[PDB]
């Protein structure tokens, strides 16, 4: 599986969702996620995050292991996206700012 991680937070691009094959970003208020039974590990979709906030599931950074199996809850119960949409409104404001998981909204 591939992992969204802490710099999407209040960035949500959503170039992501274009490339992927299978169609697995599930959708938050201000962050997406992967469905890690669903992700075929295409790696398509990390190159393509401004926020450089996609990785491997075996590359996440130790300081944001929690966002693993974050991702595999909220895959559960928020809704597919499979379109790109705009980024939200001050994402270039929250890029690279660090600890933005106390910002997450389900
Ligand atoms: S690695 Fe491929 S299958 Fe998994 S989320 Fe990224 S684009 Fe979709
Ligand atoms: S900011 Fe988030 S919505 Fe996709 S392009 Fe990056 S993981």
């Amino acid at each position: 599986a591939f992992v969204v991680t802490d710099n999407c937070i209040k960035c949500k691009y959503t170039d992501c969702v274009e490339v992927c094959p299978v169609d697995c970003f599930y959708e938050g208020p201000n962050f997406l996620v992967i469905h890690p039974d669903e992700c075929i590990d295409c790696a398509l979709c990390e190159p393509e995050c401004p926020a450089q906030a996609i990785f491997s599931e075996d590359e996440v950074p130790e300081d944001m292991q929690e966002f693993i199996q974050l991702n595999a809850e909220l895959a559960e119960v928020w809704p597919n996206i499979t379109e790109k949409k705009d980024p939200l409104p001050d994402a270039e404001d929250w890029d690279g700012v660090k600890g933005k998981l106390q910002h997450l909204e389900r």
